[PDB]
């Protein structure tokens, strides 16, 4: 999936600018499909759309996982010094991977814990 895989960037601030300029481009399609699935679950019948919403959430999560992982791997040492609040905040938001940092078994346990809690 081209949306799932980010591009090739450098470690400089201009590379970070290209990074943050492609992030919105991917976010357009992925967030659009996510909001469309949520709308279908909400504005229409709840049946035959819950699995659509679930798969949309899964693909959005994979998008964020890959893009944030690349963000961290490239700009962990230079995340602080950027001399511009906009891209600094963009990199700060993308860097935070949430629960994605956990290994496979730990992440599965965490998600199943959340599901059991809500249920
Ligand atoms: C909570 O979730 C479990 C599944 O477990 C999930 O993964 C774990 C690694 C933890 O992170 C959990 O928090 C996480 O939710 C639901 O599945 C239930 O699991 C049990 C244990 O495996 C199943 O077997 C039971 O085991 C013993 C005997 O071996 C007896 O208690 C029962 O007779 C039963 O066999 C159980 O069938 C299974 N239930 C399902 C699949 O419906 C669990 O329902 C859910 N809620 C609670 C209250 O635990
Ligand atoms: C960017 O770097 C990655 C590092 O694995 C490499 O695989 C990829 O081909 C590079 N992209 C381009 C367009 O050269």
């Amino acid at each position: 999936d081209p949306g799932l895989q980010p591009g090739n960037f450098s470690a400089d601030e201009a590379g970070a600018q290209l990074f943050a300029q492609s992030y919105n481009s991917s976010a357009e399609q992925v967030l659009f499909q996510s909001v469309a699935a949520s709308w279908a679950h909400d504005t229409n019948i709840t049946a035959e759309n819950a699995r659509r919403q679930e798969e949309a959430a899964l693909l959005s999560q994979e998008f964020a996982e890959a893009w944030g992982q690349k963000a961290k791997e490239l700009y962990e040492p230079i995340w602080q010094n950027f001399t511009d609040p906009q891209l600094r905040r963009i990199i700060g938001a993308v860097r935070t991977l949430g629960s994605a940092n956990l290994p496979l078994a730990k992440r599965q346990q965490y998600n199943a814990l959340l599901s059991n809690m809500s249920r």
